[PDB]
């Protein structure tokens, strides 16, 4: 339970359970690794845990998103996986503010902006 895949919260994050999520910050803690490491998000493309979070919400809401929030804000390194992008190609530039707009969710672009969120980020 200590140690978690990308796969497996990728997966978690999918179904929006914030009570399958006491188990990241301890796993951070104890390797002396970074959330917005090369060790959670996918290599290809470059989406993170936020934004596969913000790419589903069942009802316009996910109860997921904030428990992220408080566990990455304790112990990020100066990007907080909110100014964070992909990478390819294709998507150099698109970041979790740019999903947050486009699937119409004023209230997840709002927690993405009280917790910093720059909004000067090229696509």
């Amino acid at each position: 339970p200590n140690r978690f895949d990308r796969d497996r919260l990728f997966s978690v994050v999918s179904r929006g359970v914030p009570e399958e999520l006491t188990g990241l910050l301890e796993y951070l803690r104890r390797t002396s690794k970074y959330l917005t490491d090369s060790a959670y998000t996918e290599g290809s493309t470059g989406k993170t845990c936020l934004m596969k979070a913000v790419l589903n919400l069942q009802d316009g809401v996910n109860a997921c998103i904030l428990p992220l929030l408080q566990i990455d804000r304790d112990s990020g390194n100066p990007q907080p996986l909110v100014n964070a992008q992909c990478t390819d190609e294709f998507y150099r530039g698109h970041s979790a503010l740019h999903i947050a707009i486009e699937k119409r969710s004023l209230w997840c672009v709002k927690l993405l902006v009280e917790n910093g969120a720059n909004v000067h980020i090229r696509a």
